[PDB]
């Protein structure tokens, strides 16, 4: 099961990834998580990635493609993987097509979670994230059981630094620009599937899981 999740910032990629992982346990490969970890530990690639992230810009394609190519070469990706947030440019999609050729592999689906851009700033500025397990919640749209507390592991919820209004405006503009050409690229391959991201979280997943049924 070789999958890509795509979607504009705040459409609900991470939320659906956790469900897909919870049910199928395929590795979750998130370029955002990889960069964020690189930052936590002060590698030079991490420190250079931070300046783009802080501004809501994309990290350059060469860097991103390099780390994905190395990550997909591991034994845990031999039977399946869930790419989350990569590709997000056509150039990344071309790279991925060729990385996969090198490995003797092919994508099964690119799952695009669609939500109108005009709803998305609200989704990110109100997001709260578990410090321990990374599960996400939203103060209005999807709150936790107890204010301040993750329902999964009990950890404390924080605001991600790039979920600032100004950074969010730039992330939506940057990703909007990249999205239509990427959609066209995969629509031509035949394995792009669009999911209505406006529905409730379980129903979105239901729609995704209809596709994943043939493992
Ligand atoms: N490939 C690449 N190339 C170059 N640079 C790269 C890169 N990948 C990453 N980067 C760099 O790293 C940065 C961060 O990238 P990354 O971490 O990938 O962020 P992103 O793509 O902006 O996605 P987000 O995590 O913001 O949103 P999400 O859709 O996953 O939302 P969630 O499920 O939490 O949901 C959002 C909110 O909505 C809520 N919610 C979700 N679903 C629903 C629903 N159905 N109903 C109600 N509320 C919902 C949630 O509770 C939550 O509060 C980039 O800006 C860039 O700088
Ligand atoms: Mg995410
Ligand atoms: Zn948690």
């Amino acid at each position: 099961m070789n999958l890509v999740l795509m979607g504009l910032p705040g459409a609900g990629k991470g939320t659906q990834a956790e469900k897909i992982v919870e049910k199928y346990g395929i590795p979750h490969i998130s370029t955002g998580d990889m960069f964020r970890a690189a930052i936590k530990e002060g590698t030079e690639l991490g420190l250079k990635a931070k300046s783009f992230m802080d501004k809501g810009e994309l990290v350059p394609d060469e860097v991103t493609i390099g780390i994905v190519r190395e990550r997909l070469s591991k034994d845990d990706c031999k039977k399946g993987f869930l790419l989350d947030g990569f590709p997000r440019t056509v150039a990344q999609a071309e790279a991925l097509d060729n990385i996969l050729k090198e490995l003797g592999k092919k994508l099964d689906y690119v799952i695009n979670i669609e939500v109108p851009k005009e709803e998305l700033m609200e989704r990110l500025t109100g997001r709260r994230i578990c410090k321990t397990c990374g599960a996400t919640y939203h103060l209005i749209f999807n709150p936790p059981k107890v204010e301040g507390v993750c329902d999964k592991c009990g950890g404390e919820l924080y605001q991600r630094a790039d979920d600032n209004e100004e950074t969010v405006a730039n992330r939506l503009d940057v990703n909007m620009k990249q999205t239509q050409p990427l959609l066209d690229f995969y629509e031509e391959k035949g394995y792009l599937r669009n999911i209505d991201g406006q529905q409730d979280i379980n129903k979105v997943f239901a729609d995704i899981d209809a596709l994943l049924g043939g493992l």
